[PDB]
């Protein structure tokens, strides 16, 4: 069944893929190339991963995503149109593509070229929490959410995905301190970062670093209550909590200055430093906010996901091997019609 392959040099980096993929042209930088996928009608990015097998740390993260990717099906979480390899066999297995749908702008560039209405906000956070409805189900945390992961098209649909600025930004109080674990809501606080940059125009929290962005954060949602300082479990974390002068929790009404009172009262869901408290995205759905949206009979939940595989102890050559059979089981979706 194994296709015809075609090879060309691009930016001194060799492709080998199937005749399917037609007129590849690089779009930065493993690479990308958009390309005409003549079975499907659609444009398409290829991915031609670097390195996957360099070391047990990229064998391992070429293995998650490939099976992560293979996993997702829904509307506002990236789907894999195909992977590929031109070995045909395990022992000449060095080289692993990945095909999606090709994205135009994502929203770092929406926000950094815009003004946006409450009406477009409203639309594209609904998406955003819907996605993360669907892959918080699965026992799947994003960890990394920032506009540059959000792939949005002309029509305003909106993808989640993980291109793998600063990130620190979007990222929650309790990963700052190193918290041992962490629960979902972490997505849920880059979620309420992310929606305040879209109403104001302004990133929320632009640390400069790591302590600087705790200051930043607690500045606006206050320093730890009593409730909360009980619930840190670390003696250093919790010294440091205790050492700090007291800040009081703002109103964020008077911060979000002429923005709608109902997009307020979510952001003052979503951005609740003891993470218990925050606004899980299912619940967030269901908020008044989404009224014109929402449909609890139209947002799934995913499959159930193993996460053992991809955190075992394994050599190189196993999570080759592994890798290789994800590619060979690998199911095409259905075409549109
Ligand atoms: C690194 C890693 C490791 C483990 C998992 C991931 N995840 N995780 C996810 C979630 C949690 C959201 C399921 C998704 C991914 N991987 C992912 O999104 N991969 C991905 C992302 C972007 C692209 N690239 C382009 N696609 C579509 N148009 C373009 C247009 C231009 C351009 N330069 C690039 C592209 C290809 C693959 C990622
Ligand atoms: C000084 C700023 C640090 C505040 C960090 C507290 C916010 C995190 O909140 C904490 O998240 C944990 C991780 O999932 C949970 O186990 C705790 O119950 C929860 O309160």
């Amino acid at each position: 069944e194994r296709p015809t392959f075609y090879r060309q040099e691009l930016n001194k980096t060799i492709w080998e893929v199937p005749e399917r993929y037609q007129n590849l042209s690089p779009v930065g930088s493993g690479s990308v190339c958009a390309a005409f996928d003549t079975k499907t009608g659609l444009r398409v990015a290829v991915k031609k991963l670097s390195r996957p097998f360099q070391s047990i740390i990229h064998a391992k993260r070429t293995y998650r995503e490939l099976r992560l990717l293979k996993h997702m099906k829904h509307e506002n979480v990236i789907g894999l149109l195909d992977v590929f390899t031109p070995a045909r066999s395990l022992e000449e297995f060095n080289d692993v593509y990945l095909v999606t749908h090709l994205m135009g702008a994502d929203l770092n560039n929406i926000v950094k070229s815009q003004k946006l209405t409450d009406d477009h906000v409203q639309f594209l956070i609904y998406q955003i929490l819907r996605g993360l409805k669907y892959i918080h189900s699965a026992d799947i945390i994003h960890r990394d959410l920032k506009p540059s992961n959000l792939a949005v098209n002309e029509d305003s649909e909106l993808k989640i995905l993980d291109f793998g600025v600063a990130t620190r930004w979007y990222r929650a109080p309790e990963i700052m301190l190193n918290w041992m674990h962490y629960n979902q809501t972490v997505d849920i606080w880059s979620v309420g970062c992310i929606m305040a940059e879209l109403l104001t125009g302004r990133t929320l929290f632009p640390g400069t670093d790591h302590i600087d962005q705790l200051k930043l954060i607690l500045r606006l949602v206050g320093t730890p209550g009593a409730e909360l300082l009980k619930k840190i479990s670390s003696e250093s974390a919790r010294n440091y909590i205790q050492s700090l002068t007291q800040m009081p929790k703002m109103n964020f009404a008077n911060v979000f200055i002429g923005a709608n009172p109902l997009a307020v009262d979510l952001l003052e869901k979503m951005l609740v430093l003891d993470s218990d408290k925050r606004i899980t995205a299912a619940q967030a759905l269901a908020h008044a906010y989404f009224a014109q949206y929402h449909d609890p009979d139209d947002e799934p939940v995913a499959d159930p996901y193993d996460q053992s595989l991809e955190s075992r102890d394994l050599l190189i050559d196993e999570w080759k091997s592994l890798t290789y059979d994800e590619v060979i089981s690998f199911v095409p979706p259905p075409l549109d019609q």
